[PDB]
């Protein structure tokens, strides 16, 4: 398959797959209703651009990816001639297959840990791009999104395409049965889905777990997997302690394994966002980023 | 992770893997009992080899893998130290990682249709790699076990890491009940299992799909990847027609899409080894493989 | 090789090829009489910067960088040693193999026709590293230097690694004598350096020639390279047509093989620069960049 | 360019060249007066033959390959419509750009040296394709040629191609005068040739020099490339001593830096057959190879 063609390309959910597929090397077509910057944005950078919904626009793709959500000619075209129709989930967790993923999994802090990560390996020059509620971002970036070798992503447990991300190092933040109806309503099922989860890393991968939270303690030792434990448990591989705050400001200083201690602030309270940053420090660290790049990255984050 | 340390290196299931491993780059250990040829081989490939298990061989390793099989002491000391133990069928799976994979899927006929791909590809001068009753093979290669770009693997539905496979391309022969203890006794369990095994293609992967099945036509709307159906179904996408004996030999004519017909033959009676063969002849296609080379590899495999 | 010792890491020339090195993978490490913001950048992306020369800085390098242009004591003690000191200009040429590399060569216009080419890049969202003046850039870029797939570079004829640049394509804007000395004063030399630097692209490389210089029109023969051919000319690939100014912007009509004309415009005047313009307009087509970004890089470029 | 057009491609320095475009996944083309089983082989393998010479057989060509030296009407075609015409020998030449190439340099030994390198590597489970008298081979090897990882060749100083070879090792066994001629019929002509050849290294590369030659000896200072020497010398990196011989074998203990002392065995008599072994085992060393594959492989060459 070569050509992608995006039925609503104009959609905020959409353009930014389209453009790392262009990224890619892909050959992406895509329709709208109506011509806007984003559109012209991507036909700039090689997508072929149709107004208006007709069956022909669809002709020659080798999947079409749809928006979250049938009538439509080009999709009813596309199911006639067997071409695949992908929901737009699907194609955004399948772009980390090309890159060094990142999945920041967990039922909350999800987005403020991909952010801060982000806000790291930008201050260490790696212009990440970075995917959260759905959008894919490249903070100031002057390139094509998709064109460094990361990708960050919020890996919610209750999306489809959950158990289909191909990453490089997972975050689980913490296991909250918010999503409990996604799992027949019975929270051991959606813990074990987790386990699956992790086991999708390859052995070579790395799953950042905090034990701080009873269930991911629980899950710990069936993650075959390689594993760095954080958190404020005494136990965590990295660890904060000496908490304080001058300002709206949080300090602390961070433990490691073989590493010198290590003082960090963030910018916004609260020990869930100690704990995020802490989760950032283990996948830069991991990554080989600097002190200086760590602290940098941290202690600029707005909010 | 870089060293891998296999207890046990010497078995039938383990050497193959370690060789690939150490073919992918890998620093490779492994303990057993007695030294032998294979474990000669190995060590003349770079592997580091112990005779006797004891507690020190699994120093510095960053993954062991153990024998389909806890009281041993490198085991015991790689769990105190929170290495991780990974079996022997999941670091199989996962070499496919590495290739292009061709998973051949389906309750029967699996070891068939793997060994004519092999056999095909061969003819092709492409010296694939393969996998059938868990061992790995190169038939008669001059190199380490998986030089080629090719990995060809049964892919079983009661195996703990089917859905941890990343092939290319899939093939789904049928879909039977010998496994529905696997999936709590239930059969429609079982068919959403090889829905989500397929759904782990990349959007540009392959699945190759026997519609002559009831129950892969049944699933055939969900997998929303591109698919090649077979089989002798009037519309199937490759068929066989005039199917006819010589012999032992059995003749059938293949049709393809965009193709002129085909006649090909194999030395094993009965349709599933048509069924086999139509398999066969629909990944060789898809990869670009001339007829020459498919009929050449179908007629020379023995059985 | 792993890593590279740079002597004087902190001068204007040196710190661009640190960072490509870090964004490769390589360990970096340098010294230098002061630390300035640009050590404390390189540090912060993971080079070990130190301050002061002494012989144990080289410890450990594989190779040593050491500035256009003995008696430094870590320069002594690579050599007593057997480690390589390669010269700056090397290492920068260098840098080509690992990126598609788009070689600008010719006696006159390399400068303009590099940022021309960058800017248009740019425009289609390819952020590129180019090198002009031995400085290696990335214009308004939020990432290490070397992070895009792209890398532009002026060749020189009189430097001594012409000969070493491994281009994926190459320009030549004309064949001038301001360099003769480089050849023992012998123009037919030079000329001859000039084929030999072109058949350094490998067989599917490219030749961007501009075949109004009457030398450039002789060498073309002897190209045994694709080859697309630029200027006036009437028998020019890609040509310039209805040359037109308005202030000092120069508007004209750009003809190119199986493509509609295409009407663009620079801010700066000249035929020379018209031809700058098309040198750049050959590489972005070839490329596959949009008419939109070509016309954007060309139009926004100030001078 | 993807399409190659080889005129004569049955000839004997032809096929395999083919071959292995074909299994680097180019489109290839190749005329000739009769078909073989050569030609047939190659169509098998996705070669598309022409019986006769007509200009039409070089439709599509990006690029023609003739045999060692044009009234031929492919090649008239292909030089009227600017299609390049390159030698065989470039090709060849090319052919390392897309693998781990090792060139074997210097006037006498690289037939011997090329095959004791092929052969150890074969011992090691490489399945090296190598270039000998100008053609391709890869021993009993099961696949394509240049399927291996590795490639291992002859660099004749004579051959036009001797400074576009793009090798990641290269080795020098000497440098005499039986070439002169290609250098103006001067010496001095000539070693600067070697040094320009050993430039073409990258700085990752490695040099292996036979510093028992006063001519690589005087050289070896204006190499700034990493370098191993070896030789008879006592100065060398990698030395043979206590030199025996045991029937028609020659024994020999190499010594090489932070190793043990090896005894191997070649079944060659003289002391060039005794160099030619240890610039193979400089090659196979920095390669990672077992003891076990060197002596193997040493030990089973024929002659
Ligand atoms: C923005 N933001 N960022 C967060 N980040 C994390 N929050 C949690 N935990 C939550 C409590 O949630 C559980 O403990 N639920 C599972 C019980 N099995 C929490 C709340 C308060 C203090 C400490 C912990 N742990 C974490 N570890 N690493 C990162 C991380 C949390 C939030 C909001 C709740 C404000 C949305
Ligand atoms: C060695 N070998 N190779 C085989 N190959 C295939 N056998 C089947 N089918 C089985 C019947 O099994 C079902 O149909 N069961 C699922 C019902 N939902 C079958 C049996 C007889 C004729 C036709 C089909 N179909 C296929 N398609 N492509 C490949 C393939 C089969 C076997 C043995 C049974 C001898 C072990
Ligand atoms: C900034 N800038 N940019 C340039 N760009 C190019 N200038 C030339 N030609 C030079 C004349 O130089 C020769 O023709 N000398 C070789 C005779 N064998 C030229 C001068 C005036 C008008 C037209 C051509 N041709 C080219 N082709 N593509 C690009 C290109 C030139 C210059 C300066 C001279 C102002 C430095
Ligand atoms: C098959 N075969 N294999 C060979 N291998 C090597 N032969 C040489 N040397 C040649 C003498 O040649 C010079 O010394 N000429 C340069 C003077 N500046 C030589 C001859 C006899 C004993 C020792 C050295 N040195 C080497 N180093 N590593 C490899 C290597 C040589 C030959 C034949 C001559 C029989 C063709």
């Amino acid at each position: 398959m070569r050509r992608i063609h995006f039925v609503g390309i104009g959609g905020a959910g959409m353009c930014g797959i389209a453009e790392v597929l262009l990224n890619l090397g892909y050959e992406v077509s895509g329709s709208d209703l109506k011509a806007s910057a984003v559109t012209e944005r991507l036909e700039k950078f090689g997508a072929q651009i149709f107004i208006g919904h007709q069956a022909e626009n669809a002709d020659g793709a080798d999947v079409l990816v749809v928006s979250s959500a049938r009538a439509n000619p080009e999709v009813a075209s596309a199911l006639e001639r067997r071409i695949p129709v992908v929901p737009r989930a699907e194609m955004l967790a399948e772009l980390m297959r090309y890159r060094h993923g990142i999945a920041v999994a967990g039922t909350h802090g999800k987005t403020t840990t991909t952010s801060l990560i982000a806000s790291v390996f930008a201050a260490g020059g790696l212009d990440p791009t970075f995917v959260i509620g759905g959008r894919l971002n490249a903070a100031g970036t002057n390139a094509q999104l998709g064109a460094s070798r990361y990708l960050v992503a919020e890996a919610d447990e209750s999306d489809a395409s959950f158990l289909h991300l191909q990453p490089m190092v997972a975050v689980v933040t913490n296991i909250d049965a918010d999503h409990m109806a996604t799992y027949g309503g019975d929270f051991n099922k959606l813990k074990k889905t987790f386990v699956e989860f992790l086991h999708n890393l390859p052995f070579y991968g790395l799953a950042v777990m905090c034990v701080d939270d009873p269930v991911v303690r629980e899950i710990l030792p069936q993650i075959a997997r390689p594993t760095v434990t954080y958190g404020l448990s005494e136990d965590a591989d990295v660890r904060a302690i000496n908490i304080r705050q001058e300002g709206m400001r949080t300090w602390f200083t961070v433990l490691r394994p073989e590493r010198e201690p290590l003082d960090v602030s963030v910018n916004m309270p609260g020990l869930h966002n100690v704990l995020n940053s802490l989760a950032t420090i283990v996948i830069a660290t991991d990554e080989g980023i600097s002190d200086e790049a760590i602290v940098q990255g941290l202690s600029g984050f707005q909010g």
